[PDB]
């Protein structure tokens, strides 16, 4: 399913080219801006670790998830990828532990040295 679907299929959007964060366009957006950093953007999005064992959604607190895009206000893996999106797309992004909360985890909500999936929508982006 969708996160060995993203390591066999993803996109590297990398600068190194190192596969930390690797993407599928799940469906296409409008238009051919996409958000420049400092941006204020709004998302829905569902989440995991790679394993499965822990799951997460926007749709738990019943609104879309606002920040500011390459302000460092979420994972390096979510500033490099949602700067990738166009307004309306839907991505699947699979990360590796250095786009995340690395060696050192962020307990007890994730381990160290996880790997994260997201599906993500790109809701809308304005320049805050
Ligand atoms: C480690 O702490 C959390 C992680 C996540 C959700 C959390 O609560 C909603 C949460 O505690 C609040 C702090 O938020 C951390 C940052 C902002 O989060 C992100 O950078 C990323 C990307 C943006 C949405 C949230 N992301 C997460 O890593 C989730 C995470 C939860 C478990 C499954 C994998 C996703």
């Amino acid at each position: 399913g969708a996160p060995a679907t993203v390591t066999e299929q993803g996109e590297d959007i990398t600068s190194k080219k190192d596969r930390g964060v690797l993407k599928i366009v799940k469906r296409v957006g409008n238009g051919e801006e996409t958000p420049m950093i400092g941006d204020k953007v709004y998302v829905h999005y569902k989440g995991k670790l790679s394993n499965g064992k822990k799951f997460d959604s926007s749709h738990d607190r019943n609104e879309p998830f606002v920040f500011s895009l390459g302000k460092g206000q979420v994972i390096k893996a979510w500033d490099i990828g949602v700067a990738t999106m166009k307004k309306g797309e839907i991505a699947h992004l699979l990360i590796k532990p250095e786009y995340a909360y690395g060696s050192a985890g962020s307990l007890p909500k994730i381990p160290s040295n996880a790997t994260l999936f997201f599906e993500i929508e790109l809701l809308d982006f304005k320049g805050e």
